[PDB]
């Protein structure tokens, strides 16, 4: 499912995510955008033999068991597949183990590069929260 702007700035702010750790709604929109163009079905693999899944593109080498991913951990006890939903709830409550793991949000290397720093209130532009 590839959701609209608003739409899932709505079930983010409802799963808690605004403000979560000091990070505003905007940077979780923002993150989304440039990690999976909102796509909950995007993944992408890794050089390292890992691979990234779905809105928040969570990896396979610490977070989620894709079964095929040496050194393994599984740190959010699911598997990568239920990180391609519909309903971005397991993608959302394993996100915020990742952000207060000590990095903030530079856990996302597309939020870092795309979103740190900048003015992050425009990706919430419109939308009725």
């Amino acid at each position: 499912k590839v959701f609209g702007r608003c739409e899932l700035a709505a079930a983010m702010k409802r799963h808690g995510l605004d403000n979560y750790r000091g990070y505003s709604l905007g940077n979780w929109v923002c993150a989304a955008k440039f990690e999976s163009n909102f796509n909950t079905q995007a993944t992408n693999r890794n050089t390292d033999g890992s691979t990234d899944y779905g809105i928040l593109q969570i990896n396979s080498r610490w977070w989620c068991n894709d079964g095929r991913t040496p050194g393994s951990r599984n740190l959010c006890n699911i598997p990568c597949s239920a990180l391609l939903s519909s309903d971005i709830t397991a993608s959302v409550n394993c996100a915020k183990k990742i952000v207060s793991d000590g990095n903030g949000m530079n856990a996302w290397v597309a939020w870092r590069n795309r979103c740190k720093g900048t003015d992050v209130q425009a990706w919430i532009r419109g939308c009725r929260l």
